[PDB]
Order: C-alpha cells, then sequence, then structure tokens
C-alpha cells in the first residue's frame, strides 16, 4: 500500500544526522560504509558527516561496519547484526509480543536475529484499544517506531539510560503500521481535558 | 512557474521535526494524524518522531487533530482552522494587508478562515522597494515565510513572546514571491557598509 | 557512475539550516538569493529560514550574493569566488595537493579559482593506504567532505577558530570518491582495540 514500507533517520546522540533513508526493497542495510545511493537500498552511515563529533563517536562508526540487515517479510520485520558488534533495539511491539516491560531494550549479538515488528499482533492491540479510548490508539503511534542502536547498549545494566545517551543510533518508521493507524485515527475524536492555549 | 507553491517544515519548540513537506496541490492540509505518504497532500504530524519531546509537547501534539488547511488559489493564499484548538498566524504580508505591526501574531479559531498571503499586496511593496534600496528587498525575503502555531499562541497577551517557545508550530514558504523576489535581487547590488572578514 | 557528483548542506553556526542540495549538472552555483528551484542547480541559500538567527548572520547573509561557483570537470573540482566578499575553503585533499597541514584553511578571493579537489591526488592516497591500515583508509572518509565559508574566515589569523563559529557556511559531499572509498571498505575488517559496549 505504502511508496515505502520504512524509512530510517540516523542521530548521534541527540543531534539528528544526516538525511533520512527511505526503503522500497525489502531488504534493507544500514552499514557504516560510504556508498550514497538512495537507490541501492544500503543506507551508509560511514558517509554522513559531523564536525559536532567526538572521540567515543568515531570509535562507534568505525565498528559498525556491516551494520544491520533489515528484512520486510509478509507482516513481519526481522533485524539482524551483520556489524561485529552488537546492536540493542527497543520495539514496543517486540516486548509486548514477547512479555517485557514497553522500555525493554534488548541486544541482538553478531550474527543474530530478531522479530522486532510482529504486523498481526500489532493489528490486534489496534482493535483492543479503539473501544478502549482514543488516547488508547494515539499511543500505538508509539509502536511503529523502532530505535536501535549500534555497539554501545543503553538502559537496564548499563551507564547510557536514555538512546539519546548512545553515540550511533538509528529511528526507523514503519509505514505499513502508520497508515493502518491513521485509518482509525481519523474516525474518533479528541481527548477529554480540553487543552489551554496559554499554559 | 515553481514546481511546489509552498514547502512547510515543522518544528517543537526551537528544534526542526521531520522532514520538510512539499506541495503541488492547491488545497494542503497539516494535521496530527500518521499517514506517510508525501503524495496525497496531507502533511501528517502525528508520525513525526521526537525523543527530546516533553509532556506540554505531547499534549499539544493530541489536539492538532484536523489542523490547517492551507488554500492556494490565484495569488492569494488563505488558511482555515480545521483543529478543535486554535492556530496561530504570523504573516508579514497579512500584517501589512491589513493594517498591523509586522510581528502581529493573528489567531484563527476553530472553523475560521483568513487570507495570509495577497499576491497582489506583495506584488506592490516589491516594486515600491525597488527604488528604496537593496536590503530594501532584501526584507522582503521576510515576508515570503509564515510561521504558524497549533494550540498555544505567542506573543501580545501570552506569556509565550517567542514562536520558539510554542510546542508544535510549522513554517510555510512561499515559493511563489519568492522566486519573483529572486528575479529582481539577481539585478541589483551588495549593501553600502561593506563587511569584515574578522569581526 | 553516480546520480549526483556532490551533496551541499548548508549551516548557520552549529545548526544545519534548510534542505541538502544535490548536483547533476557539471556547474553549480551556491548563492545568496532567493530561488526555491531545485532543478536550476543554483543552491540558494537566501531563503532558507531559521528564527535562531542573530544580527552578524543576518549581514553575512547579505554580503554572500552571488556565492561560489563549484565546477565538476573530468576528476577535478574547481570552486570560484563570485561573491564580493571572499570565501574560505577547507579542504584536506587540496591541503595535500599542494603541501599544508590538513586543517589549512584557504582563502578565496573574489573573483579567483581554485582546484579543491584533485581526483587524481586522491586515487593514490587511497591505493597507498590500503596496504596502510583499515582506519588508514577510514580517515580518507574525511578527504571526501569540503567545508567553505562566507566572508567571516576561521582559524589561523582569524578569532575564530572553529568553521561552527562561522556564520554561514556549507558542507559538500563529493560522491564520486565516496563511492570508490566505499568499493575498498567492504573489503577489509574491522579496527584491532575492539569496542566497549558499556564504556
Amino acid at each position: 500500500e505504502p511508496a515505502f514500507w520504512a524509512s530510517i533517520a540516523y542521530y548521534e546522540l541527540n543531534c539528528r544526522v544526516g538525511e533520512v533513508f527511505h526503503c522500497n526493497n525489502n531488504s534493507v542495510i544500514v552499514d557504516g560504509f560510504t556508498n550514497p545511493s538512495n537507490n541501492s537500498d544500503r543506507c551508509c552511515l560511514g558517509q554522513l558527516s559531523n564536525v559536532n563529533r567526538n572521540s567515543t563517536i568515531e570509535n562507534t562508526r568505525r565498528h559498525i561496519g556491516k551494520g544491520v540487515h533489515l528484512y520486510y517479510v509478509t507482516g513481519e520485520v526481522y533485524a539482524e547484526c551483520l556489524s561485529d558488534s552488537a546492536i540493542f533495539v527497543q520495539s514496543r511491539n517486540c516486548n509486548y509480543q514477547h512479555g517485557f516491560h514497553p522500555s525493554t531494550v534488548c541486544k541482538i549479538p553478531p550474527g543474530c536475529s530478531l522479530k522486532i515488528f510482529n504486523n498481526q499482533e500489532f493489528a490486534q492491540l489496534l482493535s483492543q484499544s479503539v473501544n478502549n479510548g482514543f488516547e488508547a490508539v494515539y499511543e500505538l503511534t508509539k509502536m511503529c517506531t523502532i530505535r536501535m542502536s549500534f555497539v554501545k547498549g543503553w538502559g537496564a545494566e548499563y551507564h547510557r539510560q536514555d538512546v539519546t545517551s548512545t553515540p550511533c543510533w538509528i529511528e526507523i518508521h514503519l509505514h505499513g503500521p502508520l497508515q493502518w493507524l491513521d485509518k482509525v485515527l481519523t474516525q474518533m475524536g479528541s481527548p477529554h481535558n480540553a487543552i489551554s492555549s496559554v499554559s
């Protein structure tokens, strides 16, 4: 249905770095090398520039290497750690599809794989949370974004508590889900407690 | 003449959020829902991401809803508040076309409408300010951008004094005007007091 | 080989301003006027917006005028100062092709010209630094970006020590070089001292 199944924006700490990548090929790689082809469907982080860069970020960028392979197949998306260092994923849909806390950050060690989005499991939540409120379904908006860190992990068991603390990370928007979510939201009504224009 | 009649970039406070939208359809909507189609010509704010986000911004984003409808017709552009909360517009051309101070921020309450750019009124200023200086016509550059806030207002009568203080707002560039302005500027000469390269 | 020979992003101080321009025409101009055509292959800085802008930046933007002409021919790229004020270039490849320190910032006074990238000279470095390490060739990544300031200079002989200190400047990525560099890096191996995921 959508021209792209995902889009990916990259950051270094809390500052967006480089253009947004959009994916139509079902298999995309985000690596740390230097090819600029927006076509190909390699998202190459290595040729993103940043003068604000520091040593701990430069070092990390040199260990992304092969990076992450993100495979869209039917309704599911899996992420594979091709890099020689681990990646770390925070997916609310995956944290649900299992049984973890919504803020759970999972490790995908090198060579490993993980379903990070379940288009079915999501589809439920959608319907379950329709007759559950409006803001109920607004929050699902949070499920269609997945955050992923290269090398350095964050949260429970690390010093880094926020993804914005990690040197190299990406944000993945799943356009499939967002479109279905959109269909639902456009047929509903604003929250209760209206909103002040001054405060 | 131009491929797009406008482009719109969105911010939350003082940080740009999301990609720039470009408009070729004469009617565009900027709403708070979650459709990613760059085609359609709905600019959907709800699927823009931000970890730096805070509670007062999240709340506002949930009241944008239907948002603003921006209608380009002949030379004029009107803005219509479809949202259940008001939008606030700062248009130098509209502040002139009327008689307000250039920094005047106008409210468009829900259901209301307002001509925010007058392609004629602008056209005058252009000619009047040609034989009025160069920096005279450089400043017109400021007229081709319009800033607009959702829900929270800013300036006179609010605590918020700068648009950068508002949680959710957009910046609209009118490519029609800019092109005509460009035609004029390329035939002129730099300002008087030349410029130091050290200070 | 690449769809674009360069891309250029603009900044004001340390904040990215406006969209990235991509160049396929061998001759591009970056000026300070107001045409939005992404086609043309004029990159027009004057119609980039910024509320965070200050007086010293506004003044500079008004002296860019004709700006810089960047000519890609065969393997070489030359930069010509069309502006009435000088531009300042930091090109690691040019600093090498000559004999300067890598951080050397060169002035191109109005009317002047300068080869800022030598596709041959680069080609050497590439091969020389293959059997010289991996991180050896990773650093070449730094050579394919060129930073350029309008009017105000930076570094040795000025108060401004960092390009991020200059009010108006651009970052140019040479996609030719990056692609060849990419070919090389994808056939190699990560650095020695592996990397901690916690620190």
